[PDB]
C-alpha cells in the first residue's frame, strides 16, 4: 500500500527478490541475511543521530539506542575475545581506513598483499585511498605453489622496513598463518594489521585460527562470511589503541553512526554465537573443498594453489580459450553468478582478468549440501566447456532450476 | 513476533526506542521520523548484493535490477536539485565531503570554511577531524554583534589568505546563506566553491532557500535531515569532468561497495520529496521555526544567536539562566523533550559543555505540528529551563509533552 506512490522503485525491487531466488549466487563475498537483520535495519534507529559512544553522546534521548550498540561491541568481544571492540566504520574501507590513522602517519612505508595475488584494494592499490596515502609495498604468492611464501615475506619487510604489514585477503583461500606475520611483523620493528573480512564467519566459529591475539589490530565487514548487514569493525587488545581507533572512527572521519545497521550487527552476532552456527561453517568449509575437488578433476577449470581451506576458490580458465570476463558472461547466462577476478601473476587487464572466483557462504545459507555444491561444480564445468552449443547451455540452465528450486530462500 | 523470540535484549531495546520517539519532542535540528517506505526500503533484500562500480559499469554481474535502483536515485536527485550529474553512493556527510573534497585540491591546500564554534560542521576545517588534519584550513565565522557571516570578513580573508577553495554551508547557522556572493568572493580571488546542504537540502528542494546547485562546482548533502530520507551521503555537480573526478573519489577510492538498501530508500524519499506536499511540510518547517523564535525572544534567559530564523533551526544562548548547554540538555531530556547541546559563536566553555542548545523543528512539523503547537513547544522549553528544579513546573512540562505528543502520534 505504501507501494503504491512508488511503483517503479518497488517493482525494481520486486524482480531483485527474484533474481536471488531464480540465480546461484557464487559470489564469495556475499550471504543472505536473516529476517532479523533485515527487520532491525528497517526499523525506527534510522532516525536517531548518535555521534559520540554509548555513555557519551553528541545528542539527547540515546539512553537506548546505548543499549543497542552495547550489545554490538559486548557481543563483538565474546565471539573474538577482542578487548575492544568499534561497531560504527560504515564499511570496511572505513574500518581500514580508520586502522590505518590508529597505527602510521601519511607517506608511512606499509607492506600488504598485492591485488592479483588476492588482497583486496584497500591492502594498498593505486586507485584506493590505501595507495594514495601511504608508501604501499606488495608481497605476493609463490608463482608454482601460489601460496604466501613467508621467507619472502621476511626478506621483503627487512628490505623495507615497514611500519606496518597488513595480512588478509580478498581472493586467497588458503590458510593465513597470523603468527608467522606476527614473527616477521616484530623482526624488523613493524605493527601488524590484520583485515579478517571474508574469514570472519569461519574465524568466530573456531574453523581458521584467530588473528587477534596476533595482531596489534583487527578489521572486518560483517556481511561476508559473518553473515550481517553491510557495514565494518575494528578490533584490538590495547587500551591505547582503542582510544586512537575509537577516535579516528568519530570525529576523525565519520559522523553519526548507523544505529539501525548496528542493530543488525548486534542481531548477527547472537546468531554467530549459537552453536548451530559452528555447523553452517563447516558446511561452508565442506562445500568448497567439495567443489574444489571437481574443478581439480575437470579438464581446463585450474584451482589456484590447489586446494582450499575457507570458503572461497579461484578458477583459472585460460585453457578454455576465454578470459574471466568471458567465463563471469557465460555462467550469467546460465543463471550462475560469480565475479572475473584477478590470478596471481595476472598478465590481463583487471577488467577482462585470467579467472574467475567462487565461493560457498550463498548456498550455503540457502541449504545446499556436499552433493548440492559437487553438482554445482559439475554445472560450472559443463557451461565452460559448452562452446557456444546452445543445446548444453540450456541444459545447466535447467539444473540450475532445480537447485533454486530444492532450496528456495 | 518469532525472530523478536531468538534475541528479547536487542529487540526490547528497539521497542523502548520506539516508545521514546512517540512520547518525546524531538527538537534535535537534524532529525526527522521518516516513512514507512523508506524504512522497508533499508529493510530489504538488497543488503545481500555487492555492487562495486557504477549503474552500466559494475565490476561484476546481477547487479541489473540494483543498477534500476541506483539510476531511479541518480535520476530523482538531478530532478530534485537541478544539477546535471549525482553521486547517490556516499555512506554519509561526512563521506560525501571526504569525496568532494579528493576532486577539488590537493593535500595541504588552503581552504576557507565556517568555524565550528560559529556553526560550521566538523568536517569544514576542524582540527580534529580528516579535514582539519588533510588541508589547511582557514576559519571564518559570524559577526560578535549581529551572529551572522559579514561578507566583507570573508572576502576580506579570501584574498588575504588565496584559498584553493571556499567551503559554504553550516550546520547551527539559522540564517539564510548567500552562494551567490561566495561565488562572487571564490571568482575574485580564482579559488573553486563546495557547498555543503546537508542541513538545508529539503528546504532548498522546495524553492524556500536559494540554490546553491548554480553557484557551487560542488554540492554535498546528507540524506537524512530536512530531505527526511534515510541516512547517508550525496554528491551534485553540473561539471562533467568534475563527475569523473567525483565518482572515482567516491568508489574505488575512498569506499567499497554502496549501500543499495539504504540507496533504494534515497530514491524513496526523493520521489516523496518531489511531491507537491513536500513543498508544503518545507514552508511549515519554517513557521514553525519562526513561531519558536518569537517566543524565545520574549523570554529573558533563551537568547537566540542573531534574533532570528530563516530556516528551520535555531540557537539559544542559556548562560543568562545560570546554566550551561550540557545542563540545559539533560534539564530538558528529563521532562522528554530531546535537544542537544551545541557551541554558540566565540564560544568561552569546554566544546563538551557550551553554552548553548540547538532546537529545529523538521521532526515536530513531520509530526503534523503547526505554528500553534510550535508556540506551545517553544513555552513549555522555556518553563522548563527557567523552571530551577521547581518539580510542580517540570511535571506541568511533561504534561504539556504528553498533550502535544498525543495530538500528533506518530505513523
Ligand atoms: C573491487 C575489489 N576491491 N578489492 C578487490 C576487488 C576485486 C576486483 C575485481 C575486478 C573485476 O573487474 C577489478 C578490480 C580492480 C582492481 C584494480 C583496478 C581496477 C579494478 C578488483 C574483486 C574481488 C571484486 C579483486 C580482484 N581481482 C580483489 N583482489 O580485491
Ligand atoms: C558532532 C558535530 N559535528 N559537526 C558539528 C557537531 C556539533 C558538536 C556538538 C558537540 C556537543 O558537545 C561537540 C562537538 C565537538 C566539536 C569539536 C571537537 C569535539 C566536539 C560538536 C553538533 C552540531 C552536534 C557542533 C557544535 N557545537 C557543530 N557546530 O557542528
Ligand atoms: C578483505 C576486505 N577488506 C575490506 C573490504 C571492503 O569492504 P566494503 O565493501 O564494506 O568497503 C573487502 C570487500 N571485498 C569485496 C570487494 O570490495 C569482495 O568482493 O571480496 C574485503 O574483501
Ligand atoms: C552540514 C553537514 N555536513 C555534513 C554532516 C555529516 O553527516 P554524517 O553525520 O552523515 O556523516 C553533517 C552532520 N550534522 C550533524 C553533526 O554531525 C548535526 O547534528 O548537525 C552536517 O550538518
Amino acid at each position: 500500500d505504501y507501494k503504491t506512490f512508488d511503483p517503479d522503485l518497488w517493482a525494481a525491487i520486486a524482480k531483485e527478490e527474484e533474481r536471488q531466488e531464480h540465480n546461484l549466487e557464487l559470489i564469495a563475498s556475499e550471504n543472505f541475511v536473516s529476517e532479523a537483520v533485515m527487520a532491525a535495519q528497517g526499523s525506527i534507529l534510522t532516525n536517531k543521530y548518535a555521534e559520540g559512544y554509548p555513555g557519551h553522546r553528541y545528542y539527547g534521548g540515546c539512553e537506548f539506542v546505548d543499549i543497542v550498540e552495547n550489545l554490538a561491541i559486548d557481543r563483538a568481544k565474546e565471539l573474538f575475545g577482542a578487548k575492544f571492540a568499534n561497531v560504527q566504520p560504515h564499511s570496511g574501507s572505513q574500518a581500514n581506513t580508520a586502522a590505518y590513522l590508529a597505527l602510521v602517519e601519511p607517506g608511512d612505508t606499509i607492506l600488504g598483499m598485492d591485488l592479483s595475488a588476492g588482497g583486496h584494494l584497500t591492502h594498498g592499490s593505486p586507485v584506493n585511498f590505501s595507495g594514495k596515502t601511504y608508501h604501499f609495498v606488495a608481497y605476493g604468492v609463490d608463482p608454482t605453489t601460489e601460496v604466501i611464501d613467508y621467507n619472502v615475506v621476511r626478506i621483503l619487510a627487512r628490505k623495507h622496513q615497514p611500519k606496518l604489514i597488513v595480512a588478509g585477503a580478498s581472493a586467497y583461500g588458503r590458510t593465513i598463518d597470523f603468527a608467522k606475520f606476527r614473527e616477521i611483523a616484530d623482526e624488523v620493528g613493524a605493527k601488524l594489521m590484520v583485515d579478517m573480512a571474508h574469514i570472519a564467519g569461519l574465524v568466530a566459529a573456531g574453523l581458521h585460527p584467530n588473528p587477534v591475539p596476533y595482531a596489534d589490530i583487527t578489521t572486518t565487514t560483517t556481511h561476508k562470511t559473518l553473515r550481517g548487514p553491510r557495514g565494518g569493525m575494528i578490533l584490538t587488545n590495547d587500551e591505547a589503541l582503542a582510544k586512537k581507533i575509537n577516535s579516528a572512527v568519530f570525529p576523525g572521519i565519520q559522523g553519526g553512526p548507523l544505529e539501525h545497521v548496528i542493530a543488525g550487527k548486534a542481531v548477527a552476532f547472537k546468531e554467530a554465537l549459537d552453536p548451530a552456527f559452528k555447523e553452517y561453517s563447516e558446511q561452508i568449509i565442506a562445500n568448497a573443498k567439495a567443489m574444489v575437488k571437481v574443478f581439480n578433476q575437470a579438464i581446463g577449470t585450474r584451482v589456484i594453489s590447489g586446494a582450499t581451506d575457507n570458503h572461497l576458490m579461484l578458477i583459472d580458465v585460460r585453457e578454455l580459450g576465454i578470459n574471466g570476463k568471458e567465463a563471469e558472461s557465460i555462467l550469467d547466462s546460465v543463471n550462475i553468478t560469480v565475479n572475473k577476478n584477478s590470478i596471481p601473476f595476472e598478465t590481463l587487464s583487471p577488467f577482462k582478468t585470467s579467472g574467475i572466483r567462487i565461493g560457498t557462504p550463498a548456498i550455503t545459507t540457502r541449504g545446499f549440501k556436499e552433493e548440492d555444491a559437487v553438482k554445482v561444480a559439475e554445472l560450472v564445468v559443463k557451461a565452460l566447456q559448452a562452446k557456444d552449443d546452445n543445446a548444453q547451455l540450456d541444459e545447466v540452465k535447467t539444473g540450475v532450476r532445480e537447485l533454486t528450486e530444492k532450496f528456495p530462500l
